[PDB]
């Protein structure tokens, strides 16, 4: 697909279960999702955004689907006001910005 | 270009004959510049994210240009972690994200 940037890039994703609408962020380094209960180990993080410093979860080898496209890897989960679709996983569907 | 995801996406920016490095940013709505002198009537303005709010100065019809390419549109600047290109300015510079 090609997605203009008209309105904020959402998309529907999928983990186990559940649906969610996630923004494609190609300023964001990791995936952040708000509210799920992963199984699995994890381990505390701190991730930066525009006005400071949230405490999230990362959870490794974590399997969503996006736009009909498979992945798998890093999902971290805490307080974000927006779910975010970020580079570690864009790579992995094969996400390239284009001008 | 195309640009890849693995790495972040900072390009060169100018601005008032000054090179800056930003982010190209899907997932920012604005434009937001590190501290910095542009001339002009700037309002005050804020601005919220994950770890909450920040206070900018919005300057409007401001020319930028990326990679080469020419915007004219509204630039905020404040404390941001990082200069970031949004939305408003990649749309004008035919910005998409392809997978
Ligand atoms: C940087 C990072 C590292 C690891 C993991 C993650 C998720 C990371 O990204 C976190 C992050 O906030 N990145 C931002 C840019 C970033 C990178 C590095 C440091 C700081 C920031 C940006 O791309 C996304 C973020 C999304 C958002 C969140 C809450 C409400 C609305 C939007 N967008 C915004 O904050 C924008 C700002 C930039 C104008 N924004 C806020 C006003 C309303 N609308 C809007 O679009």
């Amino acid at each position: 697909p090609q997605i203009t940037l008209w309105k904020r890039p959402l998309v529907t994703i999928r983990i186990g279960g559940q649906l969610k609408e996630a923004l494609l962020d190609t300023g964001a380094d990791d995936t952040v999702l708000e509210e799920m209960n992963l199984p699995g180990k994890w381990k505390p993080k701190m991730i930066g955004g525009i006005g400071g410093f949230i405490k999230v979860r990362q959870y490794d080898q974590i399997p969503i689907e996006i736009c009909g496209h498979k992945a798998i890897g890093t999902v971290l989960v805490g307080p974000t006001p927006v779910n975010i679709i970020g580079r570690n996983l864009l790579t992995q569907i094969g996400c390239t910005l284009n001008f």
